[PDB]
């Protein structure tokens, strides 16, 4: 009845020589009183995994954000979950004070309340594809100053004059979850991405979608939005996406939010960027002197977000990004990361269903 974690496990990490490495003698985490122990069944690959390298990498700390798995033990201070339940959530990868916690392990623990039970109708693979998307979508809306959806409302809030939100990179894993959430809160997303993903973008909430390569496209968008676009969410964050977003924003100003720190005007634009670890209310060691401290308000926001998003996912109002599923082990995760780093996925999320053993 007391739970004793296995003596060692396989986990994906980074070397002393900055190489991604399968480690077959990695530690297993201890079980917090307020968390559950998870045998990991599926994981999703995120670009942020592939950037944990150089001095962003903590050698021997576990990689990986998105996991879904089977509860094999339950903390003493936890009710409503039992052994055998299925959960999905986010880990805080490569955190130096919790090196034995990451999605890319055979055994992990839930973190904070940034997790939920998998609805009866979803697979481990569908559920694993969700966590970073949900967490980022909520953090982006928070930064933009937009209320999260009500899980109990019968329709989105009404706006006789549309409130537009530009989503640059409409086929990104983050944008497809975010656009559904924006629609639920009564906003009208307009998206830019490649033509082969137009159907995908519209299916996920874009009123209209445009090829970002199209000449003078920001004039088109300005006109579409009656020269009063006040919100832009940049899911790409490079020199070109930033220029484009600034150009599309209306003459009276607006708010630009990016998913990464943005590259090296007088235009009346407020700016923010999503810091992923803040979903846990934990803080970080960048950027870049002092990092950011943790905070109970950030902690409570992530818990509120996950309670809301967990229900939306439960009732079919929030759907996962299209999947590319690989059956395999930790080498398949490492191969997965290379595919993602090389920019080789479009309109799909790479999910590894773990063959145990
Ligand atoms: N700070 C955080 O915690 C956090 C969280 C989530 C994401 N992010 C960052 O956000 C970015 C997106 O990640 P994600 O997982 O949401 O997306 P993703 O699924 O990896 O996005 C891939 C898509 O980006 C588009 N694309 C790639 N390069 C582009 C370019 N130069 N210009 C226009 N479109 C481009 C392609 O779309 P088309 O083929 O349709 O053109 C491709 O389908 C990554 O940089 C990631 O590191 C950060």
């Amino acid at each position: 009845q007391p739970f004793i974690p296995p003596p060692q496990q396989t986990a994906l990490t980074v070397n002393d020589h900055d190489e991604v490495t399968v480690w077959n003698a990695a530690p297993c985490p201890m079980l917090p009183r307020d968390q559950v122990y998870v045998r990991v069944e599926a994981v999703a690959i995120n670009p942020s995994d592939t950037k944990m390298r150089g001095q962003f990498a903590t050698p021997w700390a576990f990689l990986g954000t998105d996991y879904a798995g089977t509860v094999v033990a339950v903390g003493s201070d936890v009710t409503h979950i039992q052994v055998g339940d299925r959960v999905y959530g986010a880990q805080n990868e490569m955190c130096p004070r919790t090196p034995d916690q990451g999605a890319f392990s055979q055994y992990t623990v839930t973190r904070g309340r940034v997790w939920a039970k998998i609805p009866k109708g979803l697979s481990f693979e569908q559920a694993a594809a969700l966590p970073a998307g949900i967490s980022t979508a909520g953090l982006a809306m928070k930064l933009l100053g937009l209320p999260l959806p009500s899980p109990s409302a019968d329709q989105p809030p009404t706006h006789s004059k549309p409130v537009y939100v530009l989503v640059y990179g409409g086929s990104t894993a983050t944008a497809t979850v975010t656009m559904q959430m924006l629609r639920l809160s009564g906003y009208i997303p307009i998206a830019t991405c490649s033509p082969h993903n137009f159907d995908l973008a519209k299916s996920r909430g874009a009123e209209e979608v445009f090829d970002y390569r199209a000449p003078n496209l920001a004039q088109t968008i300005r006109t579409y939005t009656k020269n009063n676009l006040r919100y832009a969410l940049d899911c790409i964050t490079n020199v070109e996406s930033t220029t484009f977003c600034f150009a599309a924003i209306g003459r009276a100003g607006g708010h630009y939010v990016s998913l990464n720190p943005f590259p090296e005007t007088r235009k009346m634009v407020t700016t923010d960027w999503t810091l992923g670890p803040t979903i846990f209310g934990e803080g970080s060691t960048w950027p870049a002197p002092y990092g950011r401290p943790g905070s109970e308000e950030e902690r409570q926001f992530g818990e509120d977000l996950w309670r809301i998003a967990g229900q939306l996912v439960e009732d079919g109002r929030l759907v996962h990004h299209p999947l590319r599923v690989v059956q395999g082990g930790f080498d398949h995760i490492k191969q997965g990361m290379e595919l993602v780093r090389k920019g080789e996925l479009s309109g799909e999320k790479l999910v590894v269903r773990l063959e145990g053993p």
